[PDB]
């Protein structure tokens, strides 16, 4: 089963990207299942302020590995992402400020999780669902 473990935020990158202290040391998370626009395109910065947010208020920060690859070609650790147990990658998708995207099947555990947020967030027109 997958499991949560510690970590603490030290920045955050952009929408989908952060830096944490993992095990003692930084690296570099990329959010799987996610895509966030640039922070140059439309809802970007409101996607990274949305991390910014969390880095800012969340008093614990989880790191939850999936079932296949845990670091992409640019070695980054691919994870979901907990923050006071709310997980930000849904929690992105269910705000409209994420499309689902980059769904491999190694590390789909919270696909249809996350695709039924998507769902909401395109019927209630939010951010990215709201331009035509
Ligand atoms: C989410 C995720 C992205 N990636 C890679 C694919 C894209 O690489 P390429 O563009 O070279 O194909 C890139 C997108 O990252 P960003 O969305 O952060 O720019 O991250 C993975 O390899 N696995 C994943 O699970
Ligand atoms: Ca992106």
């Amino acid at each position: 089963k997958l499991h949560k473990e510690p970590a603490t935020l030290i920045k955050a990158i952009d929408g989908d990207t952060v830096k944490l202290m993992y095990k003692g040391q930084p690296m570099t998370f990329r959010l799987l299942l996610v895509d966030t626009p640039e922070f140059n395109e439309k809802y970007g910065p409101e996607a990274s302020a949305f991390e910014k947010k969390m880095k800012e208020n969340a008093k614990k920060i989880e790191v939850e590995f999936d079932k296949g690859q845990r670091t992409d070609k640019y070695g980054r650790g691919l994870a979901y992402i907990y923050a006071d147990g709310k997980m930000v990658n849904e929690a992105l998708v269910r705000q409209g400020l994420a499309k689902v995207a980059y769904v491999y099947k190694g590390n789909n555990t919270h696909e249809q999780l996350l695709r039924k947020a998507e769902a909401q967030a395109k019927k209630e027109k939010l951010n990215i669902w709201s331009e035509d």
